[PDB]
């Protein structure tokens, strides 16, 4: 039937195409005649399937001119240093602290032993370029990127799941790509898991700016696809809740005595699952405990 | 620790004692030196335990002189037949719809058949007076109870858990004897389960009107006990949240052609284990269905 949801590789709209995996997408913007944007920069491991989708659509690799960027965590640049190279006159949009993490060699090495888990036995990384090599510019808070006549994408702060985090507000189309700020899309039930890995004062702090926009008809997170209807117009809010909700929870079982580690582990086995493809079970447990251990300090 | 939930028999407040069964809980007002009321009217099994504590507390069993009951539910009334016949200056406040329920032959067998359930082997049952023998008296929505010098309480009528579900408000201890009307607090993670077993506009109206009380200092549920600080000052609004959110689980995994059953077989599993003791599960699974029906219907 009909669904709030669109997630499968093709085209989500007239301007807006899903590359690669729907588990960690980019996104394609057709900008005009002869120009595009990537949205998102996924994993290292998806490089030739995501350069696979993009050549179904776009005719000649140097009309891709911008790669939005909203953070620096290792499933959101994976692919950076593999397609930049093939893609001549690209510029990679990214926060200035997203770009900061890439010039430090203790950042990147992190992003690429992680990245590198993921390869499959089959596929045949090409050669990467140097982090620093990068064509990246340095977005601000506000910036409007006048990408093409028809796209005019805001730039919002939007830190909390990580120190560097923004997302970026298509004006027009009231669409939001809103990375990993809303937390995870739960595949089973409807509702965003929080992912609260920097500061839980700045996650909520942005979800109320956000709730401020005009009401969306799209919102397009960092996993899962593309929402619609209602999902998209409460999203922020519902998000905020669910961090409100998993603050209570701590603090009841904390009240009752109860370690960090049983509800970081009760959460890795309800959620972890979604997200076996991308991210390794240890780091997803780690993660869960250290949200908690923010939330625990902040709450 | 300190602990926002009171949940052990005997005393909870100066004027406040917990009688029974945590899970099923009589309460008892002291009104003046000879003046008791019971808030709630629990399952029959109980009668003799609920006696013996009433006993350690009440010199003399003529001293109860209000029994307020919130609903018609065969755990909110089970007391009535068994214990009134002790109570010789008790009057039953009830609401009229509740009233109603104890005239028809239909209702009161399933109050009893579902009681009978609960007997455990080795204890007996005193002899039952009639239903339409108990010294009950109907109250209104917006009446004030005028119970003692220090105990002025508001009937509030609060529908959609059942047809006949009200509260009462203790306007001095700004204290709230909400039955089911907020749901069942979950013991393990210190949210509310909704218990939306007639209609979700009217519940959810009912905790509207509820949020706009003063801040709550305590809030007491038909089961589990006491909450103080922001469990209480938070509980309607938390559980209005908590109805609103299994709303868009179910329309989600509606949306997806899951059968109301899916949902109600996970709710089953995830909450029926803490109400075993006095819900044979098979009529929570079916409530459970219940719910997700008028959810469906009404969301
Ligand atoms: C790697 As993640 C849980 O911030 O999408
Ligand atoms: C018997 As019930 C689930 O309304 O407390
Ligand atoms: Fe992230
Ligand atoms: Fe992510
Ligand atoms: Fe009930
Ligand atoms: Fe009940």
């Amino acid at each position: 039937g009909s669904m709030l949801r669109l997630s499968a590789p093709g085209q989500l709209d007239d301007d807006l195409c899903l590359l690669g995996d729907v588990q960690v997408p980019v996104f394609l913007l057709r900008l005009g005649e002869a120009s595009w944007a990537l949205v998102e920069g996924g994993i290292s491991r998806d490089a030739e399937l995501v350069w696979a989708d993009l050549c179904r659509w776009v005719a000649d690799p140097s009309q891709v001119h911008y790669w939005l960027i909203t953070h620096k965590h290792y499933d959101h640049c994976g692919l950076l240093p593999y397609l930049c190279p093939r893609l001549p006159n690209v510029q990679v949009l990214a926060s200035e602290r997203t770009c900061q993490a890439w010039k430090s060699e203790s950042a990147v090495r992190v992003v690429e032993r992680l990245n590198r888990q993921l390869l499959r036995a089959e596929q045949r990384l090409p050669e990467a370029c140097a982090w620093d090599a990068l064509p990246v510019r340095a977005v601000a808070d506000g910036e409007w990127l006048e990408l093409g006549p028809r796209h005019r994408l805001q730039v919002i702060e939007a830190h909390g799941h990580s120190d560097d985090h923004v997302v970026f507000y298509d004006v027009r189309r009231r669409r939001l790509f809103c990375g990993d700020a809303l937390g995870e899309f739960d595949e089973a039930e409807g509702v965003w898991r929080p992912l609260v890995f920097d500061d839980m004062e700045a996650y909520l702090e942005s979800l109320e700016r956000l709730q401020r926009l005009p009401t969306l008809l799209q919102l397009i997170p960092g996993h899962g696809g593309l929402l619609r209807g209602r999902l998209a117009a409460d999203g922020a809010e519902s998000a905020y809740t669910e961090c409100l909700r998993l603050c209570r929870r701590l603090l009841w079982r904390q009240s009752m005595g109860e370690s960090l580690d049983e509800l970081s582990e009760e959460l890795h086995r309800a959620w972890g699952g979604q997200s076996v493809d991308f991210l390794p079970g240890e780091l997803h447990l780690g993660s869960m405990r250290r949200m908690l251990e923010i939330l625990s300090r902040q709450a």
